[PDB]
């Protein structure tokens, strides 16, 4: 229906924003590397990795809702 | 319904992305502090704070839609 | 309906998050400029620009769904 096409658009927006989010993460990592090893960012990295996995699962779930 | 479970998933995706967004903000702030006081970022901080409040209200509203 | 007000809230959340995303991009760019010309970020910039256009179109589409 129309509420379905709408939900699909919202999902696509979220997917595109995730790409943008990953780009900003990458940008930040390159800036951090400029001062040396990123050892102090191990936890920050882990959190980013975890929330990214969470988002990926939600995106997967949203798409394979019905089929 | 199914369109409800779908909307819930989308909301969860948005909530997870907000966590990721806050992590990138924190990362940027630490990098800014590396060169000294963050006085020049007072306005940037304010804007970030305002949009974060806006998002928090929308997330709250979305969840307490019906009840 | 209620599922419509809900979808509108989700869209507003996405729009607010896009503003936050642009703020983090701007923050990163200023940090990159601190070390000199941003020539090495031409591709990163292009990607960011492209995903931003993609998101803008999705937001436009979502809003002008029915009318």
């Amino acid at each position: 229906s129309g509420i379905v096409q709408q939900q699909n658009d919202l999902l696509r927006a979220i997917e595109a924003q995730q790409h943008l989010l990953q780009l900003t993460v990458w940008g930040i990592k390159q800036l951090q590397a400029r001062s040396g090893g990123r050892g102090g960012w191990m936890e920050w990295d882990r959190e980013i990795n975890n929330y990214t996995s969470l988002i990926h699962s939600l995106i997967e779930e949203s798409q394979n809702q019905q089929e």
